[PDB]
């Protein structure tokens, strides 16, 4: 795969630097590299595809070395180079598409795609060029065990889940208390609600807690924490736990008092912020613990006093919420983002040719079901297909 | 254009690489490029500006070549290079602004700005250095017909439009049914509202449909789909269709059931997802069809039953929402984003010097109109101006 | 594929110019070219077909050269030449069919069909003869992007669409105003109708509009505008808007007065013709904006009086009409036309072998849904298959 | 003019035949032609435009020649050639546009447009390449006075005229007889009508005749003659000849018995066809005499008997029609067609630049008024501008 990245990089560099009229001093090293690639690939035949509707294609390389007796590139040089480069780009695109669809429960990081295996052979090592991109750098770092790292902007670390726990409930659903929440991508929104506005509670203070167990530890994450979860502050009717009935939820948004957000790694408090909204940092963490409180306001003008009776009906239901966006972070393992397009590329390549459901990845590369269960084999295969997708997206957009 | 980018690239690399103490091994190739630029631009007169408040400037080049005998760069070398580089950088800035401020109804891709037009001649073809940047690489890949592609983070593809349709209504506005929708930037929010909560709909399900046709096909776009449109989940008073009378809206947010989202290209369905929220993908799509349903809850707790009567009043109005954010995408033609600054640079350069409204671009370059009407002429000019803006932003920030 | 066109051109020239008794001077250069072609193609093996019912064929060339020491061609020379030419024409026909059947959503300009993709290599650049045909010259221009144009006799730009709009209506469809139109091929036929014959209208004038939005802008179009649209000028019964009932339409044609035709390009009034009929010209346009008026006759004979009463019955319904035939036009992109058989040739080659439906083209190459949705990928695939079809028709008819 | 056509022809052949990899034998003669053009255009200054909004542009030529000894062309060769060819194409386009907007009552054929008038000198005679196209060949043959001919597909010889004659009438317009005719483009739809159905005519026959006198005689024309003109065969309300009052017209269609079409050339009956429909041929003609007869049916079943009474009211009016399409023709002087964009090009070039209305052509170059009065000066200027536009179309579309 280092070889595949090097072919992609040198093809990009050749399509970039080899232009009409450019100095030969500007591309002498590139021409040396490109000739090394040409001599290494000549006299070799590859076969790509053969899964799903992805068609079989046969490649045979017999090309001519680019010239070196030229002081300043002219049109002949560029035209010959581009006839070669188009073919090489098409070959690389097909190889990347072929490897992105293969899949192995055992030995995931190893290369599938017998064409790409032949590339992984020993006589193609000399095509190696440089490994500067993030994904290939992390690939090499992991192949020689070492601290990897990817920077993600708004990562999809949370599996999608909207739900609610009712700590107090009745069949009538007239007097409830609990927490609703939505985790999605980089967004957390939690809303602890109490229909009685914390009357019977000790000291008129109702505690709410939410635990979010990340599937992979993040690092040096910047987080934006705000009060008043928006999505749980309008009147809804929610199907009950088993769907037997539907209960009405009519929020009135109090202020979450003495909130406390803790970022935990193996249970150790790595960071903690007590009533400090706005941008904050989580040094290193695989769990989040948001603990807030619904305190009944002691003083109350007649309007809010009318809102909160002490009898049974409770026409308006108190709610306090928190919103938490992971604006950016650093993860040791690969994830989808709002910035990268790797998940889209892989899923689209699978969907173009209707690749059958394989052993490890879920149907359709559903990211939610992929990240809920993120076992090591699945992570290995995901890293492999993601780095191949990165190599492809280097040349193909 | 290619030569202008080349000048910008070599000046950037001169400003960066040529610093005191640097080995000549690190700048040999760049010094050769710089000397070639000096020789091939010596004794040529350029004249930039002459539109609006952009001042007319005359540029004459007579600069000495740079040394080669050195082992390590020293303070003399850096000083000569710095003097030359500042002049070239000002010249490049003015050429880029002169090219950005101009338009052309016909033959948009061809260069305006007689300075750049002179640059486009055979005389300066020896300056092409390497077309590495994404914008120039796509410029070449389109200048000879190949599959270009730009990657975007939150591309504002949707022209701003907040509006509604009423499939059932009457002047008293007591019993409405219809949809509201806001498309803005890269987010769609659509809410179907029935005042009668699908009381008399067949099977107590009210069907809602929302079709949005993107002005350009988006390739391998990763999307975030979530329920419960926020912006239409709170009470409002909205104008009538005619603007005569204002009508009250007071939603209660049911869930959207058996929601289907269909990504369509040329009418044909490319992708379709059945009640699958969270992160999803779209291979290609000229358009999006969000279909959903308001199902009256069959088993209703007394609270929600009180909310939904069989009578006429209908004090609370049932609704179901959807929100869809294009987190990233790949399009064949340029657009503004939440990451790039090209539209900002272009509009700012126009507004600084008060360029009169030209043939093709709207007044003030408002993206809403500039994407509502996105004719091929406008697209060609926009690509030209954006590539020039990127060339400028390589150096001037 | 310019090499493919060159092969076709030289084989046609060989079949035409190499005839017995012709002076060697008439065919010396052609013999030189044909020998170049033979030497280039010798020892190269091609594979064609394998999609649908198109059979797999293998081509191997080892053909002797034609002499040059003959002062004046005789029968045997022509016999050997034609023995070679028949084989070459067979190979070219098969390659062209193979390239026409295939199809590509992404990167449609490039060749499919391994035979043609091998012809695109560098060994075969010496076959390039010339590019005289309109389609190949446009191909070369657009590839090395330039302003281009295809001249079409009576284009079928408009997709088939027969319909009507009812501005005034009843459930009984007794008293209707509105428009009827058929856009088909090169011909617009639009007729406004008023059942009351401008009884209550302002100043006994009823205004009728009709916008038609060409998918691609046409240039230097010659148009024939006549009054009295025929097809909507006799009794009919037309289904309702939703198909519930059917309404009777008994037209008596008035005369369309102060007719206007505005030819628009991007909302810009390029041309305007008022009270003009017969041959007109639209130098460049993108939509046709027809407008006409139904004036109640101020003076009336007793017969016309009896036709049009002031009361409710309205036995006879006044109509005004307009026919607009685009005789010839010039377009940037390809379009089926009534002069050349490109679409028919491509469609026939698909049907003769039952090619399964591909990604981009409609099923059966249905021109109506091909032109209604005419995205860039569809357009460039159409250009490729049209060019190959012309190349084939240079030899096979 | 011949020189301008030779410039266009050699540029077109340069753009076609001078392509990558072609043998030198394929383009030797063209290369020497190109060198001749360059040498004889060097050192000469031309000025173009100055009328209307044509910019006053200045052309100066100093270009290098093209190599001779290389045995097979290549990319850089084509690059130099293309750098020259683009400028020459621009110059020719501007010269043609400048010539197409000039007129002269006296000596129209002579060249206006001082650029072309300079090209008409003895210096530029060495450019003359070969006058192959139809328009240039007839230009030469008609200057050196000889017989010429333009082949036309549906020539719009007939000026647009829809009208009628009443051989019987009343102030009521209730019992009429006469003819109506549309002469438009290549179409003659003529319909005789009789409100009495030839009741009191001799032998129950009513004679109708229509004389259509061409402006210029046509040669070897194929004419499609069909019965039952579809255009006048439905209800109408028609203003009177004076415009005072309108009259109803309610056709019932008989076939025209013993129709007789005579094609006349200066009185003599060149051709005559009795009772022959479908395609026919007129070898040489200048006037068309269409005679037909409305014979009342002798035997007449009860429904049609009810239609035709012996009394006065005459609710239905008998008519016999004829349709005549000049499908093809050959004309001595120039005309517009449905197969050539020459009138369209000239009118477009005038309308783009808003040329003030000149002596000879009508305002707007409307073909109806340009053919109604077609005096020899107008014909000469029209032929000049048409051949100039033909020259332009060889390069610009």
């Amino acid at each position: 795969m280092e070889v595949l990245y090097s072919l992609s990089k040198t093809l990009k560099d050749a399509r970039d630097k080899i232009v009409e009229g450019t100095l030969y001093s500007n591309v002498s090293d590139l021409i040396q590299q490109f000739n090394q690639m040409i001599v290494t690939m000549n006299g070799n035949d590859f076969q790509t595809g053969g899964i799903g509707n992805l068609p079989i294609r046969n490649w045979t390389f017999d090309f001519g070395l680019l010239g070196t007796t030229l002081l300043n590139l002219d049109a002949n040089y560029v035209e010959t180079a581009r006839t070669t480069i188009e073919y090489f780009i098409d070959f690389i695109d097909n190889v990347c598409m072929d490897e992105m669809v293969r899949e192995s429960q055992r030995n995931g990081v190893a290369p599938q795609s017998e064409a790409l295996r032949k590339l992984a052979g020993i006589k193609f090592k000399r095509i190696n060029f440089n490994n500067s991109s993030e994904y290939i750098e992390n690939w090499n770092l992991q192949n020689r065990r070492q601290r990897t790292g990817f920077v993600f902007h708004k990562p999809n670390i949370f599996p999608y889940s909207a739900s609610f726990t009712l700590n107090r409930s009745q069949p009538m659903h007239d007097n409830l208390m609990g927490t609703m929440w939505l985790n999605a991508g980089s967004e957390i929104q939690v809303a602890g609600f109490d229909y009685s506005c914390a009357l019977n509670a000790p000291a008129n203070i109702q505690q709410f807690e939410h635990i979010v167990q990340l599937r992979r530890a993040l690092t040096t994450a910047t987080i934006t924490l705000l009060p008043d979860a928006e999505r749980f502050s309008f009147p809804r009717v929610i199907n009950s736990a088993d769907g037997a009935t539907t209960w009405f939820f009519n929020p009135i948004i109090l202020r979450p008092n003495n909130v406390e957000v803790e970022f935990l790694l193996n249970g150790q408090i790595i960071n903690t912020y007590q009533a400090r909204f706005g941008t904050i940092v989580a040094r290193n963490f695989d769990t989040i613990r948001l603990s807030f409180q619904l305190m009944r306001p002691p003083n109350m003008t007649p309007a809010v006093n009318a809102l909160f009776p002490q009898a049974q009906p409770f026409q308006h239901h108190a709610t306090v919420g928190l919103t938490l966006r992971i604006e950016s972070a650093v993860c040791e393992s690969v994830l989808a983002d709002a910035n990268e397009t790797l998940l889209a590329n892989v899923t689209a390549v699978r969907q173009e040719y209707a690749i059958p459901v394989g052993p490890v990845f879920p149907p359709g590369m559903n990211w939610t079901e992929l990240i809920t269960n993120y076992s090591p084999s699945r992570e290995d295969n995901l890293q492999r297909v993601f780095t191949v997708a990165s190599i492809r997206s280097m040349l193909i957009k």
